[PDB]
């Protein structure tokens, strides 16, 4: 089973990066099957809801009381060295908020970092439903 550990709020970078105080380490994590537009995108750059997605991202870790990350089955890092996981503000999940609002597009997927792919799947689909923000 998963479980989350606590963590700190060190700064939030971009809509799906955020870094985080974890067992005494600053440390930043890319928040797992997710795919926010980009203000810090190493082509082009800004990306059409890049700062609304950072901006909610931001919001919502600021806010918070408690930050919990949750990692997966799999790898825990990236080849970058970024941790990989599920985010936790005050018990809800910062990846399904995101694409709840249609701020992000649930990832392509096929590694062991799975567990929330259906969940994702289910709230990207009630925002285009809903026709929100990038599904316009």
């Amino acid at each position: 089973k998963l479980h989350k550990e606590p963590a700190t709020l060190i700064k939030a970078i971009d809509g799906d990066t955020v870094k985080l105080m974890y067992k005494g380490q600053p440390m930043t994590f890319r928040l797992l099957l997710v795919d926010t537009p980009e203000t810090k995108h190493p082509k082009k750059g800004v990306e059409k809801y890049g700062p609304e997605a950072s901006a909610f991202t931001k919001k919502m870790v600021e806010n918070a009381k408690k930050i919990e990350v949750e990692f997966d089955k799999g790898q825990r890092t990236d080849k970058y060295g970024r941790g990989l996981a599920y985010i936790y503000a005050d018990g809800k999940m910062v990846n399904e908020a995101l694409v709840r609002q249609g701020l992000a597009k649930v990832a392509y997927v096929y590694d062991p970092n799975n567990t929330h792919e259906q969940h994702l799947r289910k709230s990207e689909a009630q925002a285009k439903k809903e026709k929100l923000n990038i599904w316009s």
